[PDB]
């Protein structure tokens, strides 16, 4: 611990903002949007240091962020972008922390507001217009207020939307005769932009035994759903795919797609089923639907890490390192290590200054390079999810 527990000392205000295409109907519309943004607003008791921390409980029913996983949260600013305190997230007990930097120890009367956006659990608010109790704890205060979330799961031939996204791959969801129509010929052909298959693996097909098994939140109970066995798929040289699925008569089916992430892709990806069919008068058709998301694959797990490394121009063992916002304020401190190694981890993705603390009558040799800045020698970084720029500095006597 780098502190301690300050929810007592941390006095918050709570309030919930519906975002998106349900906002004038008072509803989250998943597919149209739609977030819960929770605005919080908190003065802090002076004697709060840096490293102390207050904690967010999101409680049962929703998590920070909206599709990419796992989810994280941003640090908290003061009104000229300076960091108050950093924000981690911890999956298992849907819990944010805020860790106060040394902004607490500069400044007194501290006090801010932040934003965080939010979605439900797609396997617990399940069904549209689900209002649920919308319970979190605010640095140890619990605020609720009942929350309606629709899906706009309608009952059609073909529609789908995503489950969720990670750097790696989506889990796209389809939806295959829900209106339950006489359909033969059935071929249902999944596509992307920024998103490509690569083999059948990548997809699962289930026949629903009932209606009940189309989830309205598109994130079905596939445990409970067997897999049609020996599914006909077929990969297609423009990085689509195409599933028959044969003379389906009125029965209903669901396909549970894993599309990959696109190396270098920036943008608004899609992902869209089309699904093609001839119904009980002989007439063929194809109906189709998609959904966009906004990703940069290069951003999308959103923190990484650097390091490097610090010698007398000898490794210098023991040489203090931070790590600070760009205006200066500390968020993190190490040390090199006896081979003069230093790292830092788990940063979310955004610009930072590197600060080597010289020893009495040492001067950096001679971006990544260290020059001396505000009274600090200092190098920048900026980091992403991988490949960032080793920072090393070479020192010598003044």
């Amino acid at each position: 611990q780098s502190g301690r527990n300050v929810n007592h000392l941390v006095f918050a205000n709570t309030s919930y903002e519906i975002l998106g295409g349900g906002k004038k109907y008072n509803q989250v519309f998943m597919t149209m949007d739609g977030k819960l943004k929770i605005k919080i607003d908190y003065t802090v008791d002076d004697s709060v240091v840096e490293g102390d921390y207050f904690t967010v409980d999101f409680g049962k029913y929703i998590h920070p962020g909206t599709s990419r996983k796992p989810y994280r949260v941003n640090n908290i600013h003061d009104a000229n972008g300076r960091t108050i305190a950093i924000g981690s997230y911890d999956s298992a007990t849907n819990t944010a922390k805020y860790t106060f930097t040394n902004y607490v120890d500069i400044y007194n009367n501290v006090r801010g507001s932040f934003s965080l956006l939010s979605w439900p659990f797609k396997e617990l608010v399940t069904t549209d217009k689900q209002s649920v109790p919308v319970g979190i704890t605010v640095a140890g205060e619990d605020y609720t207020q009942n929350v309606i979330f629709n899906y706009g799961n309608r009952t059609v031939p073909v529609i789908s939307d995503i489950n969720y996204l990670t750097k790696d791959f989506a889990e796209f969801t389809t939806y295959i005769n829900q209106n339950r129509a006489f359909n033969t010929g059935s071929k249902v052909r999944l596509s992307g932009q920024g998103f490509k298959f690569t083999s059948p693996d990548e997809i699962e097909v289930y026949k629903v035994l009932n209606n009940s098994q189309f989830r309205d939140s598109f994130s079905p109970d596939y445990a409970n759903l067997t897999q049609v066995r020996n599914p006909k798929i077929i990969i297609n040289s423009d990085g689509s795919a195409t599933v028959d699925l044969g003379d389906i008569g009125t029965l209903g089916y669901i396909i549970r797609s894993k599309p990959n992430t696109l190396p270098d892709f920036s943008g608004i990806g899609v992902l869209k089923s089309e699904y093609t069919f001839t119904n009980n008068k002989n007439q063929r058709d194809t109906r189709a639907h998609a959904s966009s998301i906004q990703f940069v694959r290069a951003e999308l797990a959103g923190f990484g890490g650097f390091g490097g490394y610090v010698w007398f121009d000898a490794a210098a063992a023991g040489i203090t390192v931070n790590l600070l916002d760009p205006t200066g304020i500390r968020l993190a401190t190490t040390t090199t290590d006896i081979t003069g190694h230093y790292n830092f981890d788990n940063l979310t993705n955004g610009n930072y200054l590197v600060e080597f603390v010289m020893p009495e009558g040492y001067i950096p040799t001679q971006d990544s390079d260290v020059v001396f800045e505000n009274g600090r020698y200092i190098a920048h970084v900026t980091i992403k999810d991988a490949d960032n720029m080793t920072i090393d500095a070479g020192l010598v006597s003044d």
